[PDB]
């Protein structure tokens, strides 16, 4: 069947010109809404969250990992480095690093992460721990975000996105203390204000993850709590059939207000 929510998305998407995915968990009653939800889109820097939570698991059995330094060569600067290009020629704890990539965006910081836990495929199988099969990251900044349309490369579906964030931030996933930090830094994110967020209504709190890149890819995956009810999980991915598209965060937006609507 069709909801009237799935036509209002589909609305949408045919005035956007692009592809929208849309994943909502109620968690309330478990239920689900979801447009597009099992096509594969490209993350970009939503895979941080992944990164950030295979470093967290891995601090439950040391306690002391959070704080190990990581050096910062001139070198290993890529594309958008905000605040590991302060660090050059020193150090970041992985604990500064996850921050900074979840907060920030750094694409040096999520270098650092998916190195920790032995490229790509750690992070991977990372994913497949934790009940996620679709889930796919096979390389690192900045090339992850190259987005090209049928590309399997740095992939995940809505459906399986919104699981995931919903384990990892809600669920039993990672260690009680350890999901509590992931929440704190999802929850401080700097870039999120124009995406999921604008189409909500003010007054809920919202965690969230957004990632960019080419053909015109626009992500949010955030964790949502509204005034006086079960919290949600909401996955918006959007993309274009142009390389050189511009970013379309109001249709993430638009996006979010229909899914608020229709509760
Ligand atoms: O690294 C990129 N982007 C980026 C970097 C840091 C944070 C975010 C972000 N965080 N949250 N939202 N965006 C996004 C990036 C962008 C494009 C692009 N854009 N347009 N056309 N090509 C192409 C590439 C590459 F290398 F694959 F060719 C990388
Ligand atoms: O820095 C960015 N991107 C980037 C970085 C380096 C190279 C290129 C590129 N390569 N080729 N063409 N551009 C593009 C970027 C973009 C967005 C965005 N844009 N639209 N919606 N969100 C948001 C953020 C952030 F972090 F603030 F969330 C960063």
């Amino acid at each position: 069947q069709t909801s009237a929510v799935q036509q209002k998305l589909a609305a949408l998407e045919k005035s956007s010109g692009g592809r929208l995915g849309v994943a909502l968990i109620d968690t309330a009653d478990n239920t689900q809404v979801l447009y597009r939800g099992d096509e594969r889109f490209p993350m970009c820097s939503t895979s941080k969250v992944m990164a950030a939570a295979a470093v967290l698991k891995q601090s439950e059995t040391q306690k002391q990992l959070l704080n190990q330094p990581v050096e910062i060569k001139h070198a290993d600067l890529v594309n958008y480095n905000p605040i590991a290009e302060k660090h050059v020629n020193g150090t970041m704890t992985l604990a500064e690093l996850s921050a900074a990539a979840l907060q920030y965006s750094d694409n040096t910081a999520m270098n650092k992460l998916i190195a920790q836990l032995g490229g790509p495929g750690g992070v991977t199988a990372f994913a497949r721990a934790i009940g996620d099969e679709t889930f796919r990251l096979d390389r690192t900044e900045p090339t992850l975000n190259t987005a090209i349309p049928g590309d399997p490369r740095d992939t995940t579906t809505p459906r399986a996105m919104a699981q995931t964030l919903r384990q990892l931030t809600l669920g039993h996933a990672l260690g009680e203390t350890q999901r509590a930090q992931l929440v704190t830094w999802l929850k401080g994110n700097t870039t999120g204000a124009a995406s999921i967020r604008a189409g909500l209504p003010t007054s809920w709190t919202v965690g969230d993850k957004t990632g960019s890149g080419g053909y015109g890819t626009t992500n949010d995956i955030a964790v949502i709590w509204p005034q006086g009810r079960a919290p949600l999980v909401l996955v918006t991915y959007f993309t274009q059939p142009q390389q050189n598209a511009e970013s379309r965060r109001d249709v993430l937006a638009s996006a979010a207000r229909i899914i608020a609507e229709g509760l």
